[PDB]
């Protein structure tokens, strides 16, 4: 699995519990390709709270389901513009994207 970022990152936390409500939601952009799901999990569980990633079949989109506000900010904060695995990234609200 390869890491490959130019960002400081928090360590992997455990994922909530998969039936959790969903809290916040983020939209996950990715230029030019999507990345593997394993990685996608690595990263964004590191924040806390994450209950799933996955992507939009076949498209460059992605969808982070939080449960709790403040991890997904923290996700938008440190991963927003960041390259991953040779991949650029937006990350965003997806109830009020930018």
């Amino acid at each position: 699995m390869q890491i490959q970022t130019d960002v400081v990152l928090p360590s992997c936390k455990k994922k909530a519990p998969a039936e959790t409500p969903v809290k916040e939601r983020l939209f996950i952009v990715f230029n030019p390709h999507p990345l593997p799901l394993d990685v996608l999990e690595d990263i964004f569980c590191r924040f806390g709270n994450l209950i799933e990633v996955y992507l939009v079949s076949g498209k460059n989109v992605g969808y982070a389901k939080y449960a709790d506000r403040i991890s997904a900010n923290d996700a938008i904060a440190t991963l927003h513009g960041k390259i991953l695995n040779g991949v650029r990234l937006k990350v965003m609200l997806a109830d009020s994207p930018r």
